[PDB]
């Protein structure tokens, strides 16, 4: 068990690490639309879920893994209406076998960001 | 990692996989009321709950795994006054040991759908 | 793959175990703020969230692992603004090389609680 870090993703201040390397996995904790020097990504839905993306793209090769190896992610929306625009834009980093997926709208999101996605990865 | 393909359960239309073997588990995305050929299963909790019941047996079984060998699942219901209906359904389909479980009501569901599941379950 | 059941944490009355053990990890289902005679311990964030941690930590151990040992935690709160209090409280029971989370406000939780946590942890 050993934490991830990386000054190319938010950097995690609080009681949490950007991901964790145990038995095997590689679990992430949720991204959103924060470049790594901690500001916010304004936007549609399309630009903060490709800030998204790439925090998680960062925080996986960190941890010597990768987007080809998400074997599942848990992604959280703002609005639903937003999920065709989220979508598109998740379809560019993954690739077949695409990972396994839960998508739900909920009621907010850290700090009023529109979506938030957190996933779980094989090692190396 | 091995993507799981069945079609008595809804196709996996977009970038995602109806469930991935990796790591010794498998992980099953989340099961709408949907019937295999993409046909939306209205009715209340019970009709539907049966539905995403019969849809995660069909994911489960195609990974060479099953219903008795999940471990956790990750419950999302469109209304909490549902929860009895759909705890009783769930209730059929799961054995002792039973999964870990967490349960919430959230703002929305994919196709303004009222329950979605997603599970872990043990590789065989 | 073995259930866990103790005492000291709100019994499991229903189709699922307070955890799982199995492949390595321990699943914990979502602890809510219920005293283990089952009673409801009310007040704000602070005082639910610590009882949902002691609820978490009892199962843990009861597992053969414990608060050091987890990996990753899903939080579900019912108001955002609730974060602060609940995140002040959580950081007491964990421990560098802290776990991946993901914080989310939802509709409704269980019983119209205020937080509910789960968890995966490696088993020792």
């Amino acid at each position: 068990m050993e934490a991830v870090k990386t000054d190319r993703a938010p950097a995690a201040i609080g009681p949490y690490a950007q991901a964790v390397k145990a038995g095997g996995f590689v679990f992430v904790s949720g991204q959103i639309p924060l470049a790594p020097d901690g500001s916010l990504v304004e936007g549609d839905i399309r630009v903060q879920t490709e800030r998204v993306m790439e925090n998680l793209k960062a925080v996986l090769e960190a941890a010597g893994s990768g987007l080809s190896r998400v074997v599942q992610t848990t992604c959280f929306l703002a609005d639903m209406e937003d999920f065709p625009g989220f979508n598109e834009v998740y379809a560019r980093y993954f690739t077949p076998p695409y990972p396994a997926r839960a998508t739900v709208a909920v009621k907010a999101l850290p700090r009023g960001v529109r979506v938030e996605v957190a996933c779980v990865a094989l090692a190396e």
